[PDB]
């Protein structure tokens, strides 16, 4: 039959490109709902008399002002639209803290949660863990949609370790001299129309490996130990699986992220022709080398975050959008992201306590941005 | 409850590997018989002593004599010893279209079927099918395995493309010139597996992958135009599996026949620590180049033959071994072989009628191998 759609974030990267899809697939989809954030009022605009759906949620209460007609609007609009629509599937793409609210909510509901929304469980963990069913969700991302395949390969218990592949982002094989003249725009922070400059810093620190890593191990219930990273230039393979017999599976296509979106979407039916499949008339390769470590350790950060547990992968996570931006803003320099992090988790202990509520979550990440800023400026 | 398994051609390559997972896993399986040729009475009196199994088929009546007091003797001994013997598991691996009773005796008895003797299968055709329920047949060949393993990734209907790899054996890369003059010794060496004269042979000149092309089409229903080859020297990707969405999931290992055995013995139960699997703390690259088929027509005679269905892939198979047994005792060069496959081939129109029976198949064969020597005979 016919799943019924949220869209939450629906003028973003993830969002745009999943309405695509499902204007190509009014068979197996039909959107009931948006959600957006407001700085692109005039494209939600454009979706609701595109696609006709009038059930619009706009965060930004000025942005709402222009308009009039939105059933939801403010704080907490998203997630009001989310308790208020029926729904098969809600699709949250929103970015940042405020993801959370939204995917409590459509836990709530019963619903499937297709997530993009990285915050949901990084920071979010034990809240959205307690909160959900088992495969109630279903990861948007490339790493994650790659190792849910690549598990159909055998049962739980026959997994030995999940391998996410990484890019290994623009400073791949750089020496800790190389890094220390890295700039912002060698970084790839330049005004790229669609992603932020956080993602390609992220990708370029090592960083989003290690929140990749996080999502993992709440994802899949796999212990940190257990999960691996290997640096793989192509981006073809998006991550493996190794079960205990020795063998490995793994999930192989050219970079598109409709292919993860389709399947988030339509889980567990693949949605023919999301995108197109590796084509071997023409000799490639597939290429794998260690991290190293010493040079790169944002994913040995992000597992002894993980480990503690409670809300110290909030902090984790916290202590890098400050670092970052630091980054940006020419306050301090690249390998300095990632000592940043490491010197407010090794001062965060009292954050490994469980979350009770979404203000614990919040409480962390306040506490871990202004020791981040008391790192960076000296005080 | 261990499984019972009779392993057919214990003495050889897959037998001893065979015979080396159920030692190290006395918990899962036990042998309860062996058969093997003769030749070996050595390695095959070791296995007596080391297994304790006494239930044994020699097909040499001569060298089953030498040895005493075996109970299964002379050409039918392994197909007898199939059929009197209870278990859960008959390994076929016997080399050859000789392995063809065996296997309909062993398929009769209701035992699982793992299977190495991919030839049984190719020769047999619909005749083996129609004496098998679903899923009695269990691939001990490595693409097969890794095909049956990576088609959890969907279901039936998403599978777009099956995607075999082949290792392009030691002449990969080279022209047909350069094969002119390839010698029996030459065409004894393989980059990645340890094999038997025969089956390393079979590699090199290709049939093996043309033989694993109508063993897919036959295994999994899969029609031919659908069954991809694709070269990859490393023989660390075993098989692949494209679904419609694009995406494509795949099998990796070091080569280790250990693995595909110890799934097939314990289908659909994963055998822990069967074998090393790959190691991700080291670099590496597994690489991808078109067959070339100019060179290497024996996977599309496969096909042709395979396509052409009832008795057409014995006639292939039956031809090969006869213009194998003349390249290796220095009658014939090494391009003869395939040339010897074709030759007979567009000879064999009567032979597309589907098989009745085993008479059907043994004819079949028999003018194979008579229209074989008389294109020997003519060079
Ligand atoms: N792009 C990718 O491939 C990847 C995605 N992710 C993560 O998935 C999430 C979504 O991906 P992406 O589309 O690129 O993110 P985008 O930044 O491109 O889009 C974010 C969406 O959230 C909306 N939004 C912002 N603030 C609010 C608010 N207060 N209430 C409701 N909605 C709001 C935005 O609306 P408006 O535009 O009007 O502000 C926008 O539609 C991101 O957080 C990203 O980190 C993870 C890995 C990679
Ligand atoms: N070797 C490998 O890695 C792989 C093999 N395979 C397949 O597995 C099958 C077995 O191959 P492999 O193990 O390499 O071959 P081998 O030649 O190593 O082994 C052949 C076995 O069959 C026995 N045998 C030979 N003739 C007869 C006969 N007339 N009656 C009964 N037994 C006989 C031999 O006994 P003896 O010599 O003692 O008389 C020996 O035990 C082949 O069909 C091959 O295609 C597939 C994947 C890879
Ligand atoms: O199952 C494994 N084999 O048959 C060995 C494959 C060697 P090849 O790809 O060169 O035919
Ligand atoms: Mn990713
Ligand atoms: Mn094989």
């Amino acid at each position: 039959g016919r799943l019924r759609v949220v869209v939450l974030g629906s003028t973003g990267s993830i969002g745009t490109q999943a309405l695509q899809v499902i204007a190509d697939n009014p068979d197996r989809f039909e959107v009931v709902g948006l959600a957006a954030g407001g700085a692109h009022l005039d494209t939600l605009l454009r979706q609701r008399a595109q696609t006709g759906v009038t059930n619009i949620a706009v965060a930004d209460e000025h942005a709402a002002q222009r308009v009039g007609d939105i059933p939801y609007h403010g704080s907490d609009a998203a997630t009001r639209l989310v308790e208020q629509t029926e729904a098969d599937v809600v699709l949250n793409a929103l970015v940042g803290a405020l993801g959370l609210r939204p995917t409590l909510a459509a836990l709530k509901t019963g619903a499937r949660l297709a997530l993009a929304n990285k915050e949901s469980l990084v920071a979010g963990g034990s809240l959205v863990l307690r909160a959900a069913r088992p495969g109630q969700i279903v990861p948007v991302d490339s790493e994650h949609s790659a190792l849910a395949q690549c598990l159909r390969g055998g049962t739980p218990d026959e997994v030995a370790k999940l391998v996410l592949t990484a890019s290994g982002g623009p400073f791949r094989g750089w020496s800790a001299a190389d890094l220390e003249h890295v700039t912002p725009e060698q970084a790839g922070a330049h005004p790229t129309w669609s992603m932020g400059p956080m993602n390609t810093l992220n990708s370029a620190s090592l960083v989003n490996k290690g929140l990749e890593v996080i999502e993992t191990h709440l994802l899949f219930g796999i212990p940190y130990d257990r999960i691996d990273v290997v640096v793989h230039p192509q981006s073809i393979i998006h991550s493996m699986v190794t079960f205990i017999d020795g063998s490995t599976i793994a999930q192989a296509s050219p970079p598109d992220m409709k292919l993860p979106i389709s399947l988030a979407l339509g889980w567990p039916r693949r949605v023919s022709g999301a995108a197109a499949a590796c084509d071997f008339h023409t000799a490639s390769s597939w290429e794998f080398e260690p991290l190293d470590t010493d040079v790169f350790p944002a994913v040995e950060l992000a597992r002894q975050a993980g480990v503690a547990g409670g809300c110290m992968t909030a902090v984790y996570n916290a202590a890098n959008e400050e670092a970052a931006a630091a980054f940006l803003a020419g306050r301090i320099g690249f390998p300095a992201i990632v000592g940043i992090i490491a010197d407010v988790l090794h001062a965060a202990d009292q954050w490994a306590v469980e979350p009770a509520t979404v203000d614990d979550v919040l409480d962390a990440q306040r506490w871990a941005r202004e020791r981040a800023q008391r790192a960076v400026s000296g005080m």
